[PDB]
């Protein structure tokens, strides 16, 4: 409808792909190379289906911060034949608020989804289904079961992957460009 959908919908056009674990189905958000992410609790395992296809998982890391405090992201490496559009030039260096972000979904379950979220806290620290979590992102929409792995982003940035929400508020774990250096 503007230009915040305009830079989520590229995203999503060319950098998700329907990732599927025990655990559900998820947006997965491509980055680079065979690199995506996904949140930890979808428990990736050796075996992931992706657009509905099986695919070896070639190395998965459950992210936590020097304080050994969950952050609730898992960089997946998949076993797959082709590569994604680098987007790393578009992951923001370091903590921050934002305004006027998007959250963006595509599952079989809610297809071309966008929502528009609003401002977004640097909310921190979240007791996230009774596990302690740091860097976590915090908009005012009730978002539902579904959701996860969803992407936030602003116009230029992708800032974050769906996690949670208390039925008033949801939560985003961050993504930051030092979690992508190779
Ligand atoms: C304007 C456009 N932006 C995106 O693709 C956003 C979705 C990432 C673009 C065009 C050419 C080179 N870089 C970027």
């Amino acid at each position: 409808m503007g230009p915040g959908f305009d830079f989520a919908q590229a995203i999503m056009k060319k950098n998700t792909v329907i990732a599927r674990t025990e655990k559900g189905e998820f947006t997965m958000l491509g980055v680079y190379d065979r690199v995506a992410v996904i949140p930890t609790h979808a428990s990736v395992g050796e075996i992931i289906y992706i657009n509905d296809v099986e695919t070896r998982v070639l190395d998965a890391c459950a992210l936590r911060d020097l304080t050994d405090t969950n952050l609730e992201i898992t960089i997946v490496k998949l076993d797959r034949n082709q590569k994604f559009r680098d987007i790393r030039h578009f992951l923001p260096r370091c903590e921050d608020d934002y305004n006027d972000a998007v959250l963006s979904v595509h599952t079989s379950k809610f297809p071309n989804m966008y929502i528009p979220v609003g401002q977004v806290t640097n909310y921190g620290f979240l007791n996230l289904g009774g596990t302690p979590t740091h860097r976590i992102l915090m908009y005012n929409f009730p978002t539902r079961a579904g959701q996860c792995g969803g992407v936030v982003t602003t116009t230029g940035k992708v800032i974050g992957i769906h996690v949670g929400g208390n039925g008033a508020q949801g939560f985003a774990a961050m993504l930051l460009h030092s979690y992508f250096t190779d």
